C-alpha cells in the first residue's frame, strides 16, 4: 500500500539518504518538542514553543530537498494510489515523491525506497497546523513545489507575509480566486491556522472540497497556494544560503533542548536519549493525538465519546482521514456509530444522501471512488 523505487545513481542515492535522515532528525525534535510540552506542566515556556517551531521550518526545509531533480524515484504508491500518474497529469507536474511526502505517512514510501535502517522508525511529517510558523497550506505547498529558497530556516526569518499577513503575498501576484476559495479565505483571515476540517465544517463543505489539489488548475487552498508559489522565482542564491546553514541550525535546536530540558526533566533530553526513546516519544505524541481527535468529535460533531474514542484509534487521530471514510468501513471498525453521526463528520456522505437522495450503500460506492481522486 506503500511502495518507492529509487532509480537514481549511486551519488544520488547518498545525496537523498543524507536528505532523508537529516529530514528525520529534523521531525525527531519536533516530536520531543511536544513530548516536553506534554510531559512536564511547567514546560507547556515561550521558548521551547519557538525550539518546536525551529525543527518544523527545519524538517519542512529538508522535506523541499527530497528529489531536487525530479526523476530519482519511480512507481510511488501512497496508500495504493499510483502518485506517478497523479503527479504526471497535473499542469506543473513535479516530483511523485515529494508530493507523497506531503501526505501523512506518505515518508513510508520514500524510506522504503532509500532502504532507510539508520533510524527506528523513520518518519517525516510536515502536516503541522495549529503550531506552524507559517500558514500551514503555504507550508505543505512550499515543500510540495521544492521550494527550499522560500522556506524560512528560523522563526526570526519568517516572513509575516508567510503567516498571519499571509494575504499580501496572495494579493501580490494578482492570481485568480474563486468563489469556492474566497469563501476560505474569509475563515483564514479569522485564523490563518484554522485545521482544514473547521474550515470544511463551518462552510457545509468536505475537507476535500477545502483543499482542492497542489495545482493552479485545481480549487481549493491548495491549488490557490500553488497559483501563488509558482509565480514566484525561484531564488538559487537564498537556496544555497538556506541549505549551507540548516544542518549547523539542527545541532544547536539539540543543544538549546539539552539546556532547556534541564529546568525541568531530572535526565535531560539529549539527542541520544531521543532516539533511545522514540518509541516513548511516539507513543506519547499519539496519545494525545487521538485525545484531541476524540474531544473535537465529541464537542464539533456531536458523536458519542465511546464511538469517537473508538474512531480517534482506528484512524490515526485524523479527522481528514474519518471524515473521507465510507460509512460501513468506519461500520466495521466501531460498531455502534449510527447513520447520524457518521453523516456528521463525513459531509459527502450526508450530501450525498440529503442531496442526492441516495441510500448509504450507493453513496459509500461513490465515496470509495472518491478516495482516490484530490479534491473530491
Amino acid at each position: 500500500v506503500y511502495d518507492a523505487e529509487f532509480v537514481g545513481s549511486e551519488r544520488e542515492f547518498e545525496e537523498e539518504r543524507e536528505t532523508f535522515l537529516k529530514g528525520v532528525k529534523a521531525y525527531d525534535g519536533v516530536l520531543a518538542t511536544r513530548y516536553l510540552m506534554e510531559r512536564s506542566s511547567s514546560a507547556k515556556d515561550e521558548e521551547l514553543l519557538e525550539l518546536h517551531q525551529n525543527f518544523i521550518l527545519l524538517t519542512g526545509s529538508y522535506a523541499c530537498s527530497i528529489d531536487p531533480t525530479e526523476d530519482r524515484y519511480q512507481n510511488v504508491i501512497v496508500r495504493g494510489v499510483n502518485f506517478d500518474e497523479r503527479v504526471q497529469r497535473l499542469s506543473t507536474g513535479g516530483s511523485p515523491a515529494r508530493y507523497a511526502i506531503v501526505y501523512r505517512r506518505g515518508w513510508r514510501a520514500i524510506a522504503k525506497a532509500l532502504d532507510i535502517d539508520e533510524e527506528d522508525v523513520p518518519a517525516i511529517e510536515v502536516r503541522a497546523v495549529k503550531r506552524n510558523p507559517l500558514q500551514p497550506a503555504l507550508y505543505r505547498i512550499l515543500v510540495r513545489y521544492g521550494r527550499v529558497d522560500l522556506m524560512p530556516v528560523t522563526v526570526d526569518e519568517v516572513p509575516p507575509e508567510m503567516a498571519g499577513e499571509f494575504e499580501r503575498l496572495i494579493e501580490r501576484y494578482d492570481v485568480p480566486i474563486d468563489e469556492k476559495e474566497e469563501r476560505i479565505l474569509e475563515i483564514l483571515r479569522e485564523n490563518p491556522w484554522t485545521p482544514h476540517d473547521e474550515i470544511a465544517r463551518r462552510l457545509g463543505l468536505s475537507v476535500s472540497e477545502v483543499e482542492g489539489e497542489k495545482d493552479p488548475e485545481s480549487s481549493g487552498i491548495y491549488s490557490l497556494w500553488s497559483r501563488v508559489v509558482v509565480n514566484i522565482e525561484y531564488d538559487e542564491r537564498t537556496a544555497k544560503r538556506h541549505v549551507k546553514r540548516r544542518d549547523r541550525l539542527l545541532e544547536e535546536l539539540y543543544e538549546h533542548l539539552e539546556e532547556l530540558s534541564e529546568r525541568y526533566l531530572r535526565h535531560p533530553l539529549t539527542r541520544r536519549w531521543i532516539v533511545e526513546h522514540k518509541r516513548d516519544i511516539m507513543r506519547r505524541y499519539l496519545e494525545q493525538r487521538i485525545v484531541e481527535c476524540a474531544l473535537k468529535l465529541q464537542d464539533r460533531y456531536g458523536i458519542r465519546e465511546d464511538v469517537a474514542l473508538c474512531l480517534a484509534r482506528a484512524f490515526d487521530g485524523s479527522i481528514s482521514m474519518i471524515a473521507t471514510t465510507p460509512y460501513r468501513t468506519l461500520k466495521d471498525v466501531c460498531p455502534d456509530l449510527t447513520l447520524e453521526e457518521a453523516k456528521s463528520v463525513n459531509r459527502t456522505l450526508a450530501t450525498l444522501i440529503d442531496e442526492h437522495g441516495l441510500s448509504p450503500d450507493a453513496a459509500d460506492e461513490l465515496i470509495e471512488h472518491f478516495e482516490s481522486i484530490a479534491g473530491i
